[PDB]
């Protein structure tokens, strides 16, 4: 472009920065402008999709997609890590479909966990409300979006009739919710399916991740687990439209070591021989699954390879 003309797109784009906060427009191919902390997703190649390394902090975010995808294991890694850093999680739940002892293999402290099984929707948002201008919480989780049912529904139309009263109720609520977050600093997720007031969520989220399920992956003639597929739909703190693939093994969740190898070679890291994986020389494992499994049993290289990473994209 010439240069008479970039001092007012600047001009401009710096009134648009002003006039409705940071992230209000950015160039596609802009970097990430990096925060201070951040809430890791247990997927680096997710983490970098984000722009800033994982979940923003003070802000609401949406993930979504059909049952069976893998949104709440993206959703319980958030609170896994959040609960590794010192934080305090809450899990606020109308649908009644959790299990501990999964959310346990994969990270997640159950037994600190605060959770809420609400009598309606109205209820839950104003709970998860004063759950968050204590302002002791770090990351709050609502399951789901389409189970924040009306009172007046629950009670047998006694109250109400506009069929769109739930989304009244989202509205209501997030115009609320959104100042107490910015103030705490707790990330709030909401899980919401694909298949009720998912359009208000849709403006006031600053990230909006679509999940799901792109191929079984099989040991032999046995399904172990799924690949995943994330795209930021949505995303206020960096670039949208990125997307990123991790796998979701049934029992342990998103495999780190997996995601480290994918992005290893991604970023030619770690280099190929005849299905050798190799890092700095020495060699992790010929196949996949053996480079995989030599992460786990090898906690110490899996973290260089991590650390090796992010240095050489900002991260
Ligand atoms: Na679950």
């Amino acid at each position: 472009q010439t240069p008479d003309r970039e001092k007012a797109l600047e001009l401009a784009v710096a009134q648009i920065e002003k006039s409705y906060g940071k992230g209000s427009v950015m160039r596609l191919g802009d970097e990430a402008r990096q925060p201070i902390s951040v809430i890791p997703t247990g997927s680096i190649a997710l983490d970098v999709a984000l722009g800033i390394g994982g979940l923003p902090r003070g802000r609401v975010i949406e993930i979504y997609g059909p049952e069976s995808s893998g949104k709440t294991t993206v959703a319980l890694h958030a609170v896994a890590n959040a609960q590794a850093a010192g934080g305090v999680a809450a899990f606020i739940d109308a649908e009644h479909a959790l299990d501990p002892d999964y959310a346990k293999k994969l990270g997640v402290d159950t037994d600190s966990l605060l959770v809420s099984q609400p009598d309606t929707g109205e209820q839950a948002l104003e709970i998860a409300d004063m759950l968050i201008r204590s302002g002791a919480l770090d990351i709050v989780v609502i399951d789901s979006v389409a189970a924040l049912v009306p009172r007046a529904e629950l009670e047998g139309e006694m109250g109400d009739s506009h069929v769109g009263l739930q989304a009244r109720l989202m509205s209501q609520a997030l115009r609320k919710m959104t100042g107490a977050l910015n103030n705490s600093g707790t990330t709030a997720i909401f899980i919401n399916q694909l298949r009720t007031g998912g359009k208000a969520l849709k403006f006031y989220a600053s990230v909006r991740m679509d999940v799901r399920r792109v191929e079984t992956l099989k040991d032999g003639t046995n399904a172990v687990g799924n690949r995943t597929r994330v795209k930021v739909v949505k995303n206020k703190c960096s670039p949208p439209f990125k997307q990123a693939e991790f796998d979701i093994l049934y029992g342990k969740g998103i495999s780190r070591e997996g995601s480290l190898i994918d992005m290893g070679v991604d970023q030619g890291l770690i280099r190929k021989s005849g299905a050798w994986f190799t890092y700095e020389g020495e060699q992790l494992g010929q196949g996949k699954e053996n480079a995989r499994n030599f992460l786990v049993e090898n906690a110490d290289v899996a973290d260089e390879i991590e650390k090796k990473i992010k240095e050489k994209l900002g991260i």
